[PDB]
């Protein structure tokens, strides 16, 4: 096991690559604090990693708002006494939309949630952390922190913007025992991209040197290992799980 | 002239590397529109261009505020017909603060600016280059954009952001006329970075391998070429005017 | 175990990053042929290895010589038939020599074994990979790969060209079951890194988020993950393990 | 007049990219030192220039050959009096060749040319420029410095290496007046791209955010400003002259 005894939150862990990284995390012999902005998809979670005997609390959050994040430390605290590890998983793109005709509600909602939140996020988890000895903190950016994507100029802003907190973070608490971290992957074996068509989604395979979408499982595998005591000279650090997206 | 009949809108031109940006676009021929928050320092900048016979109009503009962005257009087509090029220089870092001491208020401002400021800017310019054939638009990004520096999360973050907002609308605009880049100043002899300690600046200046700061110049001269049909198969892409601070 | 049944070639494995690599792919599991210049250093990581309960064997070659590549395939297919993981670890930097005082003779060793080493020892595995039904190549790099150090010019560009021919492989091989990363050190505290002043350990410590050297440990830890099926869709890409030195 | 006065070498300058460089660096009004390993074609480069009422100098050398850079100088000092200016362009791809079939001559040789050559350039080039006060290098990469193309291992690979050395030379010699960078040219409307089917022609434009292949002279005066004094705090570099291929 990667993570024995360790507690660890997950944000966006209802569905997709949050939800894989929270199961991954108690497999690993992590206690779990799952988090999502849907109550119901957030308890199938909690109840997945329940039924596999691991252990783990729900909490709500919107991480979009501020005051939210304070809960969820609350929570973590609470249930487990400390916080040792944070993932901060997101939103999706939104709709392709080419810049000239993308609004400000677009703008400005995945803006928030996929970089606001992230910060939001980090400073409570920071905060948390600087009590009880350090920790480590794993950011979901994207291939799109890297590269641009037509149509997701907001995500791609906000996933850049990701690649960059983690970097003054890492330089700002690396004394104090915090890593901090930011993980790319390329495209994911999740509902969205599950309901494209054939055509479209061979299309997506071939921008991969391994001509293939990514599972969920690939991914939670490294946020894991980033998580973990293996990782403790890692930081500052941007790791792609991208298939070789961004090697062409 | 790298300029000459040319007409170009220039964000934060009312001192600093925005004033010398706005400056050399008009000492290369170009008419230029100056905006800036504050109405006093834009009038300078407008009054500096006209004091050497350089064709200028000044408009006000809150570029956090979308609408803004509509007025600075018309501007445009008001004093000179078009709009052929557009600098978005955007703003400063804010104070520095480590990231668990960051507050809303710092996050929220530092992001409208020089984050979703540029995206409203880079939306409206193409809509507006749209219309007349395209034209070229210049994003100022920073070292920040590339790296991180302690104690400029909310500035990092935005930096990076715009770095990426260029590579999607490069890539959405390039067969339709339009060429976007970004420019990555280092530490540059503005008034603010003029005032700290002989000391502070000698640790700024070790960290450039010039072992000196730039010039508003030596930014300006930058963005003028790419703002150029010199330029012409520039385009989605950084450039560092940053006396080496990237290299090490 | 990460490694269960793997063979394990490791090159530059008589001591430091190299020998803890191949030590830790041992511990992990896998048969490891460990290769090194010397002869002595070689036999004294196989001594390591066959202490714990090991399987092993050493297999002497000139990294820097085409032919004797083909000799550690073979070995690898003599002790235990087939090899699935490779890792290329070269050597070091030679001394610190500015690019104008820096002779032919350093510049064609430094590079021939850290750059045309690692071509010739890739291609050579790909070939034996190929007849097995592919594995997994980590081929170390440096923090050198990604920005430059004053004083080793030659190691730099070999450094920066092993991230190169990285991702060409990667494409070349993504489809034919073969992954290959590059790994990205700081500086680590081996021997020859061990006798350096207190001062000037000092000063390469605090160009380090985490404010001290790394581990040889640290980054095994990271290439035996990346040589692992938890990293199955990790190709292309390179992973620092750099304490944060590349993040300002 | 971007470079009145200045005295230039250019490397490769018989054919392509590198004589586009040498014309416009005399059309910029610098003294140009042509250099080609075919005289046939550097005296038709040298020819070019003075029926354009330039001043040059052609001077043979063959750049993997260390020794031939003395002579490059030593030509400069002669007719000139001084070296202001060099740039170090070189050689092409090789054939496309996967890594497992590639040869021993063939990595060899594209090594030799591609970054020996610069390396021994960049040597002579230092020496000659700190005896007169500093001046500026510019090294033409390839977008294949950033990214791979497969089928050319070995050119990735020295095109990498030659964005390494130009931050490790910027560094040793920032202070003493030396600026170095490097240029990252796509796919040029040169003489091996001319002879390719339209197919083949519009897939590479495709690769491109403009949707075209760049011309030589799109490089040349990217390379032109680079070596001006308008880029006096540009050092340690990689400026892309590529459409946008990188930015996806
Ligand atoms: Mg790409
Ligand atoms: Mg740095």
């Amino acid at each position: 096991m990667l993570l024995e005894g360790k507690t660890a939150l997950v944000t966006g862990a209802g569905n997709g690559i949050g939800r894989t990284i929270a199961l991954t995390y108690a497999a690993e012999g992590a206690n779990v604090v799952v988090s999502d902005i849907s109550d119901e998809w957030g308890r199938e979670t909690l109840a997945l990693i329940e039924g596999k005997g691991g252990k783990a609390v729900f909490q709500h959050a919107d991480t979009a708002h501020p005051e939210d994040h304070d809960e969820l430390i609350a929570a973590a605290k609470r249930a487990f006494g400390r916080l040792d590890i944070a993932c901060n998983n997101a939103g999706i793109s939104g709709e392709f939309t080419p810049t000239a005709e993308t609004t400000d509600a677009q703008w400005q909602r995945v803006i928030g949630i996929n970089l606001s939140g992230v910060f939001y996020g980090v400073r409570a988890q920071i905060r948390a952390m600087l009590e009880t000895g350090g920790g480590a903190i794993v950011n979901i950016s994207s291939i799109a922190g890297q590269i641009g994507i037509e149509g997701i100029t907001p995500y791609t802003a906000a996933k850049h913007g990701v690649v960059g907190l983690t970097k003054t973070v890492a330089w700002e608490y690396g004394s104090k025992g915090i890593r901090i971290n930011s993980v790319g992957p390329a495209f994911i074996n999740t509902t969205l991209v599950q309901n494209v068509p054939l055509e479209t989604r061979r299309q997506l395979e071939q921008m991969h040197a391994l001509r293939r979408l990514g599972e969920t499982e690939e991914v939670a595998n490294l946020v894991a290992w980033l998580s973990s005591d293996k990782a403790s000279f890692v930081t500052g650090s941007y790791y792609a799980v991208d298939g070789g997206y961004l090697a062409r």
